[PDB]
């Protein structure tokens, strides 16, 4: 059984092997011998010239067809001579060449990890084909040089070989949403007789989507807030737009903004906060009358699973305005007066006040007409009506004294009393 080797891809007429030598068969005999190749065993591949007993390729051959990844390839060509009858099995060894590059599937490859994949994960990729056999196939990945992702690669047999990309520190979406690499894989070329073979590579490019989590919580860039309103402020006004910043994606980044469960009762109903917006505005009357400031304390939350709240407080700090007016209190009223009393004769005594603070409760007092009474007055917002002159019971016998309190606000307001008094 003779054996022969040959490599792929020779061009037609390539010597195979000497037949007629190797077996012992003198040329001028094979003629007559019925030198013949068995009908079964004919190929393309090989002419066997029958008067030199001389095999040479004839197709050129394809290992990667005839053979596929098989580790051996072998045509199998029979012989046979005549009177007397002698059959010869050769065997021919097709040896590979390194004529194709490792191949991916597909030229871009994607891969989505999420942001919170520990590092050590790993994530397959589409592994890369080389039809030739042993060395010259698939022998090694490669990938861009970073700092995120190293490869790890692992023998699969019949020339095949997997890679995972490996995470070595964590990503950030909120940093960096998408990376790009390019990936390559080389087979091994670089034995029977064979020439000289190069490596041969195949590329892929590869993206790496960062898939968000929610890992961040919403940030006021403050604790607290102060805001100064005047009283009276009509519903709508605005207080504050609160801002609640979320970089995180889809419902992880919504923001809704709501009142702490703290929350006075009163400031609820004083105040009314927009969930969409963080619009926080006045709805009731503010009075600093009855109170100069209040605590709205506000809640963000966003709108993904494991939301976690953030909080701040706002100080609304209200400003007295001038809405109340003096207010007078007469404590005794003599209705008579003697005809003949001497000058600085007290007629009268009272008092003003004003609810409201520093300018807008300062109170000043006049007496009105062209009477003869004149104001007096020993302590702060305590006044004396009494008499400037001598009288009389006809000529004047009642006189209206009306009083004036007002104050020193913008604008400014007053109020009025009166007293009747008559000469007896
Ligand atoms: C609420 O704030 C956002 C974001 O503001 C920026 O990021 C914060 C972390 C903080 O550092 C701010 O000072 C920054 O300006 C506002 O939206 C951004 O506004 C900036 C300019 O103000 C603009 O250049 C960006 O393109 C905006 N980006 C987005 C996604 O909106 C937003 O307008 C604020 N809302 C209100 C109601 O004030
Ligand atoms: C294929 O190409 C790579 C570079 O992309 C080489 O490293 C290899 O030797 C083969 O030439
Ligand atoms: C695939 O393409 C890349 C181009 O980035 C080469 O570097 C590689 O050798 C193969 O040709
Ligand atoms: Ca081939
Ligand atoms: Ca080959
Ligand atoms: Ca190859
Ligand atoms: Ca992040
Ligand atoms: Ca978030
Ligand atoms: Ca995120
Ligand atoms: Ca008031
Ligand atoms: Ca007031
Ligand atoms: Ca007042």
């Amino acid at each position: 059984q003779l054996h022969y080797t040959v490599q792929e891809e020779q061009e037609h007429g390539t010597f195979v092997g000497n037949i007629a030598e190797d077996l012992g068969l003198d040329i001028t005999k094979l003629s007559a011998r019925g030198f013949q190749t068995v009908p079964n065993s004919r190929t393309p591949y090989l002419d066997l010239n029958l008067e030199t007993g001389v095999l040479y390729v004839n197709e050129k051959i394809d290992r990667e067809q005839i053979c596929k990844q098989s580790p051996s390839c072998v045509l199998h060509l029979e012989v046979f001579l005549e009177n007397p009858l002698e059959l010869f099995q050769v065997e021919i060894e097709v040896l590979d060449i390194n004529d194709n590059p490792p191949s991916f599937p597909e030229p871009d490859l994607t891969v989505e990890i999420s942001e919170s994949a520990t590092p050590g994960t790993r994530f397959p990729l589409e592994s890369a084909f080389d039809p030739d056999v042993g060395t010259n196939s698939l022998r090694d990945y490669e990938i861009t040089p970073n700092s995120y992702f190293s490869l790890d690669v692992q023998t699969q047999g019949d020339g095949n070989r997997f890679a995972e990309l490996v995470l070595e520190k964590p990503l950030d979406r909120e940093q960096q949403a998408v990376h790009r690499y390019v990936l390559t894989a080389v087979d091994g070329g670089g034995g029977a007789g064979l020439p000289p073979q190069q490596q041969r590579t195949g590329t892929a490019l590869l993206t790496i989507r960062v898939l968000d989590s929610n890992d961040n919580v919403p940030a006021f860039d403050q604790p607290v807030y102060t805001v100064s309103l005047p009283e009276n402020s009509p519903p709508g006004t605005l207080v504050i737009q609160l801002n609640a910043t979320d970089p995180d994606e889809g419902q992880n980044g919504e923001v809704v903004y709501s009142f702490s469960s703290h929350i006075s009762p009163r400031a609820r109903e004083l105040f009314g906060l927009s969930p969409r917006t963080g619009r926080l505005e006045v709805s009731g009357e503010l009075d600093y009358e009855e109170s100069p400031v209040y605590q709205v304390y506000v809640q963000a939350k966003d709108l993904g699973p494991n939301a976690v709240p953030a909080h701040c407080k706002v100080l609304v700090r209200v400003l007295d305005a001038n809405d109340n007016a003096p207010e007078i209190s007469f404590s005794t009223v003599k209705e008579a007066v003697s005809e003949g009393a001497a000058p600085g004769t007290v007629v009268a005594l009272f008092s003003v006040t004003d609810r409201d603070s520093e300018e807008n409760g300062q109170v000043q007092c006049e007496l009105l007409g062209d009477v003869p009474f004149r104001l007096k007055s020993s302590f702060k917002n305590y006044y004396t009506i009494v008499t400037e002159a001598p009288l009389d019971r006809e000529a004047g016998d009642s006189y209206t004294l009306t009083v004036v309190a007002r104050d020193r606000g913008e604008p400014a307001l007053s109020t009025s009393k009166s007293i009747q008094v008559q000469v007896s």
